[PDB]
């Protein structure tokens, strides 16, 4: 187990993480961590592991691309002291590309992304114990739909980051790549993006892997 | 796995069980499975084995003890044609006893509770492939409490009718004790019934440790 | 115009045809039509036709497949004495496939959509003025993503059903298919089905196009 | 086609033009264009010009004459610095004439309406690619009605403006006047003003036609 | 007065007797009168006649036309036993001509309209005290508009069966034709039919003044 | 009539005045004016005398006594710059006396009531061309029920008030008591004070006869 | 105590007892006995005389006269088994007289009070354990008011059955007049019927010393 | 009677303090005290002694521990001017540590909670005719249970905090004790915290006596 008793981890991204947590503070009861993969997070590891005293602060925010991330960064990163710091941003950033393809302004492309994920990263670096950063992903099998495509290219700018950095490293796009061996996209998520409570579990599941508790099969 | 693909998987039971599943249906979303332990059972199955393909329907109803289901059971389970039916009842006929103490015709005691449990049990074996008792439970590691010395008493009873009728068992009250060795009950259940994620964290891992998926540390 | 003055002319469907639709009577004020393509018919040829004096009823209702279509269809189209009928149908006999792998049964598979389909309009045929099918769509470029293709399997059925039974013909897909040789699905409908106001545009002006009224560039 | 792709277009006006927009941006999505002429005109673009990769924002406002266009102007209009600006104002500026005629502050008269409505227009004609000013309208087939009468010469005004500052130039009333030729204003707007989806579409038609999308019967 | 202490005067209708009275009973409360023309009666007689008991039922229904009145004539006014009923109908008979010109199962042409009320007021007649017909009305000063001249031959019925059956009369009309000779109907009611306070108060007096309590200026 | 044309008529005071008008402006629409006796009064008004071009403004607020009057002197009468007012205040400032008896700061005894009345009036009557002093009520026939008799003290200095300054009056308590010579208080306030529509009909009779709209039996 | 361990105590009447409690049971928690003197009364015994096992059914209905009291007596009282039954039952019966002084249908004159309560606790006397009549009350000081005076005959009637049918027995107004030594009526009820908590405290201390708690000073 | 009539008593705690009282004021009204002990204790007061014309306001917040309290308490209690202060606290700064165990900044240990609560009663004392500490409580019978036994601990500190400073004094757990002897704890309060009228009983009970209104058996 990579965390210990006592310290915190704060979850930061966009509506994946967010899932409806209690805003501002996002702790203080699994109400208040909402109701999908961050929730999962510390249920299974209460009941699995209700010795290891974590505290857990969920900080997604619905719409977030990582300039959002940056803006909001001292106030629900640094100044909450955290001990460790999963990051999972990037799927509004491409996403905006396809959905909202003359809103320019909206769209946030690879060589911004990478720097201020890499800045973010290196500002929290010092402060704490560790950081994990996730990929973004997209719930769709086929490596050549345009956004799917666009989406790898960001998650392996992350997985850059996580090795320049010596951050922990959640690829959450192979670990659905994995059930989308059975399962079409829509089984999951409508739009690709939020899923069901498998999707959620699928999340957590990798998260979990990464943190020194690994889910396997019987 | 005990379960297989193509087969009905029917949960029936009170609160517990329910968590706000749609009504009437309880199945064809997990918005549809509710928020509890029923939902986390099959999301944790479809992340990690997306090629079980079963089908779950979520009949809990909030509020119900045995005699309750028994005046349902008809058209909630034998109408339904499942294959494999789990039941999760007793906490309401117990907990009536002592938050209404003088309203005994909303007390279900345990010669009615062993008769009808097993009545049910019996009428629905030769019915389908399979049925799962899991144990009421009461979040209390006191086991000289008044309330939890009954629980484990109807508990027992759960034991033996699965043993009799060779049916699967799930011992949710073992499961909550080993987590009672470190957190006080209200760190799982203000009232010691109604859990947090937690708690039906603890129980779908019961759940499906007896089905033949077990979730262990490392 | 394929449709006169005097007729009435009744749109029958699933969620992109109710789009909010008054219920039961669908009809007597756009309120009652919804907010979709069929208010968007409704009002363009009252805008450039008004002397065209049609009756229009919205007999749309969200998460019908062609099995429901033909449990509603006597008091729903036959007791409304319609004089025209637009049918589209196929999205949810083609998706729950797809989003519900498992739960067969809300599955409407080739066999049933065709020989429902297909007995729907030689039923309706008689005691009508014309019939005009609409093929189910999918809002996906990719022609071999697996429900793309089991969609224009499905639109194949409608066109031929047409070509057999003369009823007049709206190729959805083809309209959308243009649109997508600039245009990401997302940008047009996040899950692939239920589109913006745009999306309704292109269907009305597919309809329209096909009742003898085009609109075309310049 | 006036208008080329990367240009923003901005839509000005009162409840005709507002149709529930979202406040303050008016922009991101048709949800936030609301439900009237201004969405109508985005989709059909979108449907048949999807390559014309236009931004449109809807700044409407319910219940505003010209003065409170004015009174929010650099906010609203010079601040988003779009390249092509819609106005369509002088409703309220009349209507309050009529249905308040004891509340003489509320009513904006012909010569400040004509003076501050050109202020307007030439104010943003340097920073503009261009302007396209739409007269207002009473859905009222008889000239000698006061208001339809009172109306006519604000939508004179309208036009000589247009003229004068070169700015293109919709005629709403002389639209409304040749379906008013078959339907009783009633049939279009209960109050005379708010029409149904075929008055936003007649609206939107208009609009169209000028710059350049000309839709006509076939 | 017309009516005496201890009679029962029930009031049936459209919208403008409804004004949101209490379904079923109509009866028991002011609340339950609704907020127009109806309560003002009663209130203004209260005030001004406290000790004439009569004891008021308002049996109005929105949307309604004479063919409505029939449906519900048994139970709505002749199981109430009144000893006065008062009659405004007409409005909504003509006004879906002009608002849904081509759904003429909704419209109630004269002879449908001459028929019914007529056939009412004789059935009616023997059962009870007395009856006061109410002419609709239009709040539209132009006599030459197409509704404006319906309404009045509709009214011209109203009058002529009053006339036939020595039934009390009100010209609603009239009422509102002598303020329009200052006021623009907007200034009374934005869609011409559904008055301010205002309007309900020149109802109320015209009312009033047929059953011999008239208000006058000084 | 007092009052002529286009002279502002302002209302202040507690509930009775108030009767759910918008705040803050209190004008522009009946529904603005609330739903008792000034909007009764204002009607009346425009169905009678529809050319007196009177603009009527509503300022009361429920739960005031003279004390709150005063704090909103200045922007709520001053700044609006009528040309009559008419002030009804002094039921809270008894009843509080009754209704909570030992929270003697809401209490406002008379002597403080008369001088800051006076107080009002005097800094009001430079200001404008008239005002007028409706006196407070309570629906109770017993000219010695405690609070009655306090009521009665109260509404005889309002008339000396009045006859001092040069106000004209309206002695509600009287108009209250005429009926109350047939009717039990509750037929028309339960708790004496709130009337109903009959109430307000009372109230608006009394205030009309004294701007000269005298209301008299036939 | 009257009342005894394992007996049911079921109360009946209007609002006062009502409270808002469950419909239909009226049972199984204290939300479900409303918020007023039943609940106080079975709270008051629980802290006090908390091994008296009494199980209490609120069957109030807001508005009940004894004529509604007898058309649901069989269900919502013998159909209970009860073993005690407290009927509070008048005010309405009275009011109405009062406040709908001319619907005289909705009056319950003293004929038909006396007549229908007697049959009521003859009917119920020998089907249970004990009867407790409670009169109904108006808080109201002076024994000259009408409906004050009227109420008292009413209570006289009740006093008068219970003494014959050797029935328990509380005066409520006697509790009430006590109070009203020192409180004007508004300080316990605004209409003189609904009161405050200390209103249903008066009633519950009444109530409880009939059934031998008697709380008293000091 | 500690308390004197014209006397200001102020409660002040959490939840079970607040029970919905009017924030910010906590008076003028017992909708105002909420719906608990204090608005009992209001009105026991009023309906045995209407003649102490105390005034009472309400503080409690929901939450709160001893340092709200604290953080409160120069608006909430020294501004008030109070004569006599009621407080109870204690109950989440213990339950914090039972329920949130590792959110460590929540826990308010011991020696904080005397030293805080002991510089609250010295900085009111002076200032205040009297104060009245009432002991947290949790119910639940086992002395031993962990939250039981800490509460303990927390209410012996509140006993000698009491003494020393020469304060009124009420032991909330010995009430509920006395009642546990007979009820299991859910039979008051499913979360062993917020109870039922009954406890909110009891703890009324408890207060009263300790200022010389003692309820007992008769
Ligand atoms: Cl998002
Ligand atoms: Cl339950
Ligand atoms: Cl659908
Ligand atoms: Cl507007
Ligand atoms: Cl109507
Ligand atoms: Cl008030
Ligand atoms: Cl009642
Ligand atoms: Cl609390």
């Amino acid at each position: 187990m990579k965390i210990g008793s006592g310290e915190k981890l704060l979850f930061i991204g966009d509506s994946i993480t967010d899932c409806g947590r209690a805003r501002p503070e996002g702790e203080g009861s699994f109400g208040a961590l909402g109701t999908g993969y961050v929730a999962y997070v510390v249920g299974l590891l209460q009941a699995v592991y209700p010795e290891l005293g974590i505290r857990v602060v969920n900080k997604g925010i619905s719409g977030n691309t990582v300039r959002d991330l940056k803006a909001r960064w001292e106030e629900d990163v640094i100044a909450q002291k955290p001990d460790w710091v999963s990051i999972m941003i990037g799927i509004n950033d491409v996403w905006r590309q396809y959905d909202l393809p003359f809103m320019k302004e909206k769209h946030v492309y690879l060589d911004e992304y990478e720097a201020t994920l890499r800045s973010l990263v290196l500002e929290t670096k010092p402060l704490v114990k560790g950081i994990i950063l996730m990929t973004p992903f997209y719930i769709e099998g086929n490596e050549q739909d345009p956004m799917r495509r666009t989406m790898d290219q960001y998650g392996r700018v992350v997985k850059q980051i996580a090795e320049e950095t010596n951050s922990l490293f959640v690829d959450t796009q192979a670990a659905f790549n994995e059930v989308l061996k059975t399962l079409y996209p829509a089984a999951l998520a409508w739009d690709r993006v939020h899923p069901s409570v498998a999707g959620h579990m699928i999340l957590a599941r990798a998260f979990l892997r990464e943190i020194g508790f690994e889910i396997v099969r019987s």
